[PDB]
């Protein structure tokens, strides 16, 4: 659940999108931002996940953001080959891991949770 | 669907996951490698999830990968705040992100698919 | 009566309208043009409706715009408080003043009309 | 709902109105502040609706305002040609989508509330 | 018969859509993409539509386009007129004169075929 | 609907040809001329399509052209290789894309008209 902040006219650019749930300043507001950037030799494009999420408390009355919960995501849609139920594979076993394990995920703890 | 292959016996280390469906000699077997690594301070630990994919061919009766689709993700599990609901969100909507725009991720294109 | 021409993917963009009423070449179709720019800081966004309205003649068989009537507006939607309240009094208290002054603000005239 | 606190000599010059509910010391008074001003070739004057929402707070037990909602309109009455129903599309124009998008105007938002 | 893979967010903007039979890797598309892009003094828009169709083959093992095929063609939509007619008629004798004489266009060839 | 008015002698050369319904002195006579040029290095000719449409109008007893009314087409025909169903691809896809789109192509749009 994310409501779009400004979406790229070009196919190759960056969106950003803002948290749906969250109701604190917008300048805190949490994000997600996609980012497609093209190879020199145009052999790959790399698609670039970025969420923050700030945590707002108030000091002095005043808004700052103690922490920041960050999420990076990268993926090299390679132009020069198309397999592409083999990126769809590499796109849904990281998504069904991050699903399965996100109990310990949050937790710093890569065990298997079962 | 992946199947272990090295399991950290502590809760911060590295595991390594090999792929089911391929069928190729195992060095050259696609894997999904979650790594936690811990900051100097203990303010956060870092989860880690690398995807190699590589793509086998054959040459002059040799097995060599002239390409290789790869995939990696980064998350700060903050351990100085216990905001759980919120790094759920995080992961959340990173996966609900890639699941929804799985298609044109793999294109090397920004654009919503709708 | 505006149609519109030109929508923002997102609430961060430019949308353009067009005046209904007006047949005449698309160059001199009068406009009503709102833009939202993010601050490079990111401590407010700015709102700014550009409205233009060329005065065409005819001359040696093609329009020609004499004169324009502008008439342009920016808010600066403060992103680093929500104070929704007050932001709304701002708008509220300029639209208030401009209908209740309009006969002289059309004629150029600052004196309240009573 | 707005207090008048000076008027203008003339129809050209300035009228400074306060706003009527806020009840603080006059620094920090909100105040709507209309100005017609001549252009040096005499061709328009042009009309200035200028608003000024101080945010009072408070800090280390002193008043202080750390942010202002500010919004500025110019409106081009035009002394060149007397166009008086153009002049009165652009200022409805303008005000009727004023009105409508008020909600996403505050915002920061340039998408139309439909 | 084209595949949409990108559309412009207004109607000023890039348009991009794929050939359809094709089933090449991304890098080796043919593609045919349409742009309007505004005159900087706003007299017109100008249409362009490119389309590049490379031609894959193989050398050492490895897919190289020795040659392209690309084709260009522009289009002036006047804004400071509506000879929405005229403009027709050029549209549609070009098209006309590619459709009858397209047998020898395709081999460098200026003269009519009948 | 064109008369001619100059055939090139071979097939590379220079052809032009003159509109039909317009009647005007000959410098605003709106043409086509097509034009085939051989590279340098005789890799490919190039096609070129060039229509103009002067909007004439008449000032001081003397026809001028307020504006011109252009539209532009080049193809490369690769004489390294005979690819002619490709060749032939491209421009039928062209032509297609055209009559499809024409009536947004002449405002100036490039959304799908559907």
């Amino acid at each position: 659940s994310i409501t779009k902040y400004s979406e790229s006219a070009g196919p190759i650019g960056q969106s950003i999108y803002t948290f749906t749930g969250v109701t604190v300043p917008a300048q805190y507001m949490p994000r997600l931002v996609a980012t497609t950037t093209v190879n020199k030799a145009g052999t790959n494009i790399e698609y670039k996940i970025a969420v923050n999420y700030p945590l707002v408390s108030v000091v002095d009355g005043a808004n700052v953001a103690l922490n920041t919960i960050r999420a990076n995501l990268s993926f090299t849609a390679l132009q020069s080959v198309i397999n592409t139920d083999e990126k769809l594979r590499v796109l849904d076993e990281i998504v069904s891991f991050i699903t399965a394990n996100k109990a310990n995920i949050i937790d710093g703890n890569v065990l298997t949770v079962t």
